[PDB]
């Protein structure tokens, strides 16, 4: 009911430039500040650069374009002080296959402060949903452009609940009411004038169709137009001012109406926008700045991490279960294990050339499917994934440990389904401990292929260019595998250890062919089970491989720190 | 300056119901009519269903769940109506990496009616730039998420103008003042307003914070509210209407903000909205119903597609040019091309099988390299190509040779940059007539395998579903291939006859080792060159392939007509 952990924001002398396609000025000098307790709305018209500097006082727009200061009490914008902004931008984005309930309900799960009771947090997410109204669409999805979901003033309310359950100190709203109707947009006002007011926190708001209602709820106001600032100050200061310039409307109209046809050249009764730009520089900014000058300013660890990702796997689990392209899937590798098992139906033990081709042809196939369905996991979580990243809604690990542990499941059933045909119609060396073994050696491989692709995608966030890498980089696996070319040059002969292809190849080739007696009684010595590699240093540079794919795809989305 | 076909739109008893996750009902007796030269608003709360009317009667929604008369000059919504409708979204769908400047030249060179000078088209173009404004923002591009470009409220303009670049009859625009401030609102409205009754059009929008003299400038009202609608009729004759209920502010207030408290329920002075249920279903509804049943109603064939062709390729160039992801393919390539060069250094051209080795795993990697990436091309373009399917923007035809021809640039210098080191540095069978045999043999195999992963998803409109089918399915066409398995089964000896990847092999192997009588002279009767297949029935199988697989990917995308 009092205040919290207040943040004063400044920005001074606020510049953006971009490049053409000389530079032009999207932002050119902007100065103000917000107080605790205050409700600031950014207005202006659509071209001012009211979402750049929403964007930038935020900590979402940074690099050599910007060339203000932007003071979050005194000090610069770190991620201590990010963890206590909530940003709701203009597009939203959200997952499509959640309800409301349940991303509601997962944000209060992961951003309350977690000396609280499970209950008071859901009771928390049911306290945000009946105050923005979303109780009709309380159980229904959130879905794409394909996905008729709910509707788009709901998408809107749903974004700014996401926000609401974090209980930020700055609050930085980019049109919050562009989509709600003439009396939802005034509750949604309301709802904000009563967390600056009553809470004690810093809204800021980019409102584009005030109404008078509306207008008379901001404590200050930021007339923005083509990048220069045209007044701050008070709400009710306004259309007091613009009379000491000569600006006065001919009509009783909005007070919103008239300070956004001065914001574009209009009157209504010749250099308008400049007389106003002159005007605000000698008569109003100075005094200003000069009032900007003067205000001066481990076991539960682990529990919080685990909490973390069982709240991450359960919604990563509850988006699988839209798609049915299970059975469709297995029904594909399990027909190709036919066929593999059917081509070598007249297969013998004593055919060794006719049968290390089935057990490459098998690390051919577990090599190439796992590796390049991976490179789909992480880019394809790009757009979500960046966004509370920003936020900073969980630690990267538990994020990392999800996708991780959400596809051992499907990615163990496949193998296991492809050999259990394969294995027992061409017949191989028959016993349940050759079949345990070689069904542990293709699971690792598949696990350490499938290291590869997450890499390569988590390193090139898109989908189509990491396709055409990982396909170039498992062909030249399978080509320094073990089956092709015989007489190798002797400078590329490491070139095979390197490759995944090549340890899964010789340990199918040594749990077959068990060590070289009992098949040359029957009777390669140079391509069978003899060769340089052990069968204890081929499971020791999978598992190497394995961890240190996953390592390198961790340190892959590290970079992205935006 | 005068009128065009006119458009009367009539609805009668429009329902739309979904299924939980018993049905609820998203709208529930709608009735209205908008005549030719009528400018009509819905009103309505955040949740009221003017989306789902607005679709419906745009012809964009259909199923079991619609259960009305939508009649289109008295006659249902057929694909003849649908091109003098122009639908303009909440969701602006635009093309990322044009400008707004080239998005509308395109469109206007598209969708003018063909028999007008280019000059013509293009002071159309820049005629709708400079009446919406879109003139700082003219060479700017239209970026993503991710793609910084113009603002949200130019974007808007942007998708407006798309639509108005038509001349269309009917005209429906779902929220388009949402995202402008209150001076290009009202420029907006007043630009609607002269299309509605100087050029004697139908426009029909769904506006949503209206000011008061927007208000003014709505010939009829329509006010929804949850479904069920509440008033149909002129604009000022809403607040002489309810007060026959009983229902009249307290205050000297907008008509809107009041219109908009009664769809709630609120009057600011027990069952508000059944009241006026009520009383619209009894005292102005059959007076609305018996008022709409009263209204009663080569050679440059060729040129039209080329110069379709030509616009919808020059747009494809236009955003593979913001890429730069071709030397990174070009460089991955060339050194997946040394690495097979150099460990088959020294082989003789008497290895006969050292190098059928080499030759299968030149068709194993043209066969999985052009048909994995062939699988982003439909996939990537679903989301906008199913917007102007249903706009009615081109023929498929011209849209399918363009990514057909696309494609024929950098699909056709890969194999060439391959085949330039991997043939001279294993030095094969020497001579420029062998050389370009290769060549053509490759070119043709890449052509004929790149179709399967253009089948294969646009059959499947999802990237990461397609390439699991296409993995498994090039990994079988490479299992029945030729290289593998030495006694297959005769019952499975005509799978091979499916196979692309047999084709090549063949016709690689037929060029390298001749006819069957150079080797044996120097020395392999079953499996180098003789064989049953000719080199004359084995390209005439990969251009069927290649025309057949072509054919299949226009007809899976012929299914597409939402
Ligand atoms: N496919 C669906 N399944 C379930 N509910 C739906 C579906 N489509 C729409 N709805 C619900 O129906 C209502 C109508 O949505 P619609 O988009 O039709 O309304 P709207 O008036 O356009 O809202 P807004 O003004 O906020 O955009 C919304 O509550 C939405 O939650
Ligand atoms: N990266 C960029 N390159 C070029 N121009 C840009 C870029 N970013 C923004 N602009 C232009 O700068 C202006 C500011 O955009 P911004 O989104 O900052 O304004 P806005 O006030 O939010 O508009 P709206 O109210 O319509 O959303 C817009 O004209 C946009 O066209
Ligand atoms: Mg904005
Ligand atoms: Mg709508």
């Amino acid at each position: 009911s009092s205040s919290c952990f207040p943040i004063t924001l400044k920005f001074v002398d606020v510049c953006y430039r971009v490049k053409i396609h000389e530079e032009r000025t999207i932002l050119s000098g902007v100065t103000g500040m917000i107080s605790p307790g205050e409700f600031m709305a950014v207005l202006g018209p659509s071209g001012s650069g009211k979402s750049t500097l929403l964007n930038a006082v935020a900590g979402r727009l940074h690099g050599s374009n910007l060339t203000g200061k932007i003071l979050i009490n005194d000090g610069k914008i770190t991620k201590q002080t990010l963890k206590r902004t909530g940003f709701v931008a203009q597009d939203d984005l959200l997952y499509p296959h959640l309800t409301v309930r349940e991303t509601l309900v997962f944000v209060a799960l992961l951003r309350l402060p977690r000396s609280l009771t499970r209950d008071v947090k859901l009771r928390a997410a049911e306290s945000v949903i009946s105050e923005l109204g979303l109780t009709k669409c309380e159980n229904t999805v959130v879905g794409n452009t394909f996905i008729r979901g709910i509707s788009g003033g709901e998408r809107k309310r749903v974004s700014i609940a996401h926000e609401l359950l974090i209980n930020p100190s700055l609050l930085v709203l980019d049109q919050p009411t562009s989509g709600l109707d003439a009396t939802a947009a005034l509750r949604l006002v309301q709802t904000l004038a009563g967390l600056a007011h009553g809470k004690g926190k810093t809204v800021v708001t980019s409102i584009h169709q005030p109404s008078s209602r509306v207008f008379q709820m901001f404590d200050t106001v930021l007339l923005l137009s083509e990048g220069k600032c045209l007044f701050v100050g008070k709400g009710r200061d306004a259309m007091a001012y613009f009379e000491s310039v000569g600006f006065s409307p001919a009509f009783p109209m909005n007070p919103a109406d008239f300070l956004l046809d001065l914001a574009n050249g209009v009157c209504q009764t010749p250099n308008v926008r400049q007389t106003l730009v002159t005007a605000y520089d000698t008569l109003l900014a100075p005094q200003v700045k000069t009032c900007i000058e003067v205000s001066h300013f481990i076991t539960t660890c682990i529990a919080t991490w685990f909490s973390q990702l069982c709240i991450l796997l359960h919604r990563l689990l509850k988006e699988r279960r839209h798609e049915s392209f299970d059975l469709l899937r297995i029904f594909q590798v399990v027909a190709a294990s036919i066929l593999c098992g059917l081509m070598w139906w007249h297969s013998d033990y004593r055919d060794v050339h006719d049968r290390l081709g089935l057990l490459f042809f098998i690390s051919i196939f577990w090599g190439v499917l796992p590796s390049f369905n991976a490179v789909f996991t992480f880019p394809q979580e790009r757009a979500i994934f960046t966004r509370e990243r920003a936020s900073g809604m969980y630690t990267l690990s538990s994020y990392f440990m999800a996708h991780v542990l959400g596809s051992l499941s499907m990615e163990l059933v496949l193998p296991a389904s492809f050999l259990t045909f394969t294995y027992w119609m061409v017949y191989l060396r028959p016993g349940i401990v050759p079949f345990l073994l070689t069904l542990s050696v293709l699971l690792l491989y598949v696990l350490a292929s499938q290291g590869l692709g997450l890499a390569l995608g988590a390193a090139i966030m898109d989908a189509k260019k990491a396709s055409t890498i990982v396909t170039v980089t498992m062909l030249a696996f399978v080509l320094t595998g073990g089956y092709y070319v015989n007489k190798v040059p002797s400078g590329m002969v490491w070139m095979k250890y390197v490759s995944t292809t090549f340890y899964c190849y010789r340990l199918l080739v040594a749990i077959q062919y068990g060590s070289g007696e009992e098949i040359l009684r029957m009777l390669f010595v140079e391509e069978e089970v003899i060769g340089d590699v052990g069968m204890w240093t081929s499971v020791g540079v999978l598992f190497l491989m394995f961890f240190g794919y996953r390592v390198l795809a961790y340190l892959a989305l590290r970079r992205i720190k935006h």
